[PDB]
């Protein structure tokens, strides 16, 4: 058991000048529980109304040893007292019950609680919310809601540490990660995840087969259902909100990967496949799917059905292996719904832009509109070091088509373990992709953000412009590289055009002239 | 002086494909870049915009087009544009050079140029130019904007930035200087640029009258055109579509007129209640352009500067007029492209392409992004890469880059590189989406290197080799790690491609 030397992340005020953390109090009628739903408020100058935005940053300045407040405790205890055969949001929704989690999400999304219940009940949205993750501020994932972003963190045998991964969780959520996954493959996996869960206000996912492999000393041939099952229960008891499980990597699909350029690039999927060939046996997660469901519906662990046969190169995009798995993902989805287990489906991968629409169309149909969860896609293989940009293109496009959760890709993809700077870069790039998708879907009020920043830009309220942005101190420091003076924060120009050539200032002149003399 | 070609692209060599222009016997040396790989893999040949290396800026590049131009002059001709020659059935040195660079038929190039669907920006005074073509049927091209302002930068910094931009893949540049020494700065750039150089003549015209738009007139504008055309400027952005009657259509806009040239014209028009003097003198402008072969980039002075303003009346009014000006320009054999948006949300991008294709008779489209959202100043190379890739996939021929300093200040050399890398990504992603021939060969080569753990090959094949390598080396710096079947992301036990090796080894022996 390590004694990590934790470093506090920069403060909320440092990251978001002129912002405050706020909460909307709403009362859950059936229980009388009071919910405090987070949002962030940007205070503007010149008498503009304050701008309210989503807030994933969670409780601030909490000592890691103490952990976040357990805000969901009285919800869980009351539902436990009332007695129930299943504990998932889907079960409650199908009973016609609007839970605290549903009301919370509804408020957070500014939609009707009954609409939220309906979407969860039909399986088109999920609320990943293990009853052991009491610290969680509930959120919803689904095509009819804001496009969400996941940040992957975790150590490897080669790099990082508990204190660095706890920093990265707090940092990822500060910049807007809606979920995280702890993908640790090194030492102290159980400990690392514990620290993260007790200090994360967003859902935390894992890939259980990683730790299962770590337990059998990295020898895949020594995996079996017993060790996998033990791992599922361990992680469920900690509070993991969703599991990526590669139960679609069937024995008969593995030969389909033989002629691929980059083979099987899924970590989990390659592990399952190796085990399958070694024994010529069927995927033990597939074989024990029912047993897995019986675990998940007692804790409410959502299942993220993995795509072990996702393409790892443009060359392999939309090939037979990938779509063979997708078909099976749909089967597993329907089976999970029978047991009231919440499901999302994992998708590609490396996919050129003209092949992206086929991916969405097939998933929507074959998986009956379960939420889709994509890694990018990366639209080209040529730019390692910049794969947050290559994949932002694909993420935005497939987001516009209905993808509900975008798994980020950092500048270090294909190169090494991301550090804290890489985590921020990835989150910012994917917040851009997710918001651009919200706009393309004409999601209600999404453009208000753009309009507020653009108004500040035209009116030369520079500090307002910075404060309204995704990353205020970056915008400001960039501006200030050439015009550092306080006075330049009210200039009707910047260094790009200078005072004589600033088009918005010239537009001010034009409108002044027209106001007096007409057009 | 900029980092060397070898420092930027390890294992790469600059090469040239030699071809002979039959009608003249002139020998053309068409550049390309070859990445030398390990393990017996064939070398990968890529496009190369970097131009002649290690030439001192005070000396300037060799004047490779001199004999081309001198001969065409001797032979006598009423017009000097690639469109005029193409329409005469002539395949010029520039067209053959382009065909060779694009790996396409010289006759196809001539056909595209003659119908106005592609342009070869190639002022006969820019003798240093290595010809390139802009058009939907060709590789998607990228433009880098550079230049000083009254507030920042200098002649040396801007000359650096032009060499730097082209090093990383800029296919054209524009010198948008609005500060001191505009004429001299542009001279240095033109003499040292192997790629087409564009300008916006109205900027220097305004500088000539000390920043007072009301003191502009046709005379000072025409003097500027002649001055810039004599230096060798390959294309002019001219906002002749900002008509007097369109200005009131911008009154309700959230961010008004964001075009620099556009706002200047609109101010002048309102001041005098007179029609745009570039519009009024369009015929005169064409009479200048077809003697130098200065291509015209018809500006979109009324582009949207916010998501709110996207695809509004003002924008489309100007687009209709751009089509008119395009057809008129073609009548005088002036090569034309049309400038486009702007700030446009993704669901509105398809309409932009559809309407430009129809209303402007398929002239090459030249977009600024577009930016798909306003929320992330500091990252507008990414917000706009999304838009650029998408509108490129629909047929946009030239993508004007957007740097991380957009809306914030004058980009520096780092920002220029970031801008070019982001846009080379967008351009290539568009090439793949268009299924442009051999486009995926690049991706396939790097991905093969990735799967076989030829790490140095992977780095060498990429858009920015040293960034890739330095990123990898942050956690695994030893030379030995360059042949490891893992990296620090997964480690030895969890690397999926190494596990795939194991899977295939097992199948090779025992079957599937
Ligand atoms: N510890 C960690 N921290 C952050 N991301 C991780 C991680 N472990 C795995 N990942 C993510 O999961 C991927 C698996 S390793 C290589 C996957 C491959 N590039 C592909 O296309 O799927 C990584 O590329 C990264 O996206
Ligand atoms: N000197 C220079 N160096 C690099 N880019 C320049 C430049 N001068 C102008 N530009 C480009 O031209 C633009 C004009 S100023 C503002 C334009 C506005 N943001 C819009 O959406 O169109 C700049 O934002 C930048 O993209
Ligand atoms: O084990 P594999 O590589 O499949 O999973 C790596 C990561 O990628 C995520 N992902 C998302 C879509 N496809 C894969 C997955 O949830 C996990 O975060
Ligand atoms: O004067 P304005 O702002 O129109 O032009 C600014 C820059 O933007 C470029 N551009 C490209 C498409 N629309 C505008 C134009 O060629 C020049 O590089
Ligand atoms: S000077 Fe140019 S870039 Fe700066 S605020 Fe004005 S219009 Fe925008
Ligand atoms: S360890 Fe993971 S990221 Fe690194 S080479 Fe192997 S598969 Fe790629
Ligand atoms: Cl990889
Ligand atoms: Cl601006
Ligand atoms: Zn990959
Ligand atoms: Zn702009």
């Amino acid at each position: 058991p390590s004694s990590p030397d934790f470093q506090p992340i920069p403060s909320f005020e440092e990251c978001f000048p002129k912002s405050t953390k706020e909460h909307k109090e709403v009362v859950h009628e059936e229980s009388g529980h009071v919910l405090k739903v987070p949002f962030r408020r940007v205070h503007l100058s010149g008498g503009e109304p304050a701008f309210d935005n989503y807030d994933t940053s969670g409780p601030q300045n909490v000592n890691a040893h103490i952990g976040l407040a357990k805000l969901r405790k009285e919800w869980i205890d009351r539902r436990e007292k009332l007695g129930t055969p299943r504990y998932t949001q889907m079960y409650y929704a199908k009973q016609g019950i609007i839970t605290e989690e549903m009301l919370y999400c509804a408020t957070r999304e500014k939609l009707d609680p009954e609409f939220v219940r309906s979407e969860v009940a039909r399986g088109r949205a999920i609320i990943p919310s293990n009853k052991k993750h009491l610290e969680l501020e509930p959120m919803i994932v689904g095509r009819k809601f804001l496009v969400k972003v996941n940040a992957n963190i975790g150590n490897s045998a080669v790099a990082s540490s508990i204190e660095e991964e706890v920093y990265k969780v707090q940092w990822a959520t500060m910049w807007g990660a809606d979920t995280i996954m702890d993908l640790s493959t090194g030492r102290h996996i159980h400990e690392t995840r514990e620290w993260i869960l007790r200090n994360s206000a967003v859902p935390v996912g894992t890939v259980p087969i990683y730790q299962a492999l770590e337990k059998v000393d990295g020898i895949a041939e020594n995996l079996n259902w017993e060790v996998f099952r033990e791992t599922l229960i361990e992680q469920a008891e900690q509070g993991v909100d969703y599991f990526t499980i590669h139960a679609g990597v069937l024995l008969r699909y593995i030969p389909l990967t033989a002629k691929r350029l980059t083979g099987i690039v899924s970590r989990g999927g390659s592990i399952h496949a190796k085990w399958c060939l070694a024994y010529h046996k069927e995927n033990f997660a597939y074989e024990h799917w029912d047993d897995i469901l019986d675990i998940c519906n007692q804790y409410d662990v959502a299942l993220s059905i993995g795509d072990g046969l996702r393409p790892g190169s443009i060359y392999d995009a939309n090939d037979t292996a990938q779509f063979a798995e997708l078909l099976t993902q749909g089967e597993l989805t329907r089976r999970a719904w029978e047991k009231d287990v919440q499901v999302m489906n994992e998708g590609p991968g490396h996919v050129p832009m003209h092949k992206i629409p086929e991916n969405m169309q097939k998933q929507l149909e074959w998986c009956n509109e379960a939420p889709f969860y994509t890694l990018g896609p990366l639209t080209t293989d040529i730019a390692p070091g910049y794969d947050h940009i290559t994949s932002a293109i694909g993420a935005a496009n497939i987001g516009a088509l209905g993808t509900a959760l975008l798994c980020y890709v950092t500048p270090k993809e294909h190169l090494g373990l991301p550090n804290r700077d890489d985590v921020k870069a990835g989150v910012i790039a994917y917040k851009i992709a997710a918001h651009a998708a919200d706009l393309a879907k004409q999601h209600p009020h999404a453009q208000a953000w753009d309009d507020a920043l653009s108004k500040a830009r035209f009116e030369f309220r520079w500090m307002d412009q910075f404060a309204l942005s995704l990353d205020p101190m970056t915008a400001m420091s960039f501006h200030d590289e050439t015009l550092p003076a306080d006075g330049a924060k009210v200039a009707h120009f910047c260094s790009m055009c200078g005072p004589k050539f600033c088009s918005m200032k010239i537009t001010e002149d034009i409108r002044k002239y027209a106001e007096e003399n007409g057009y």
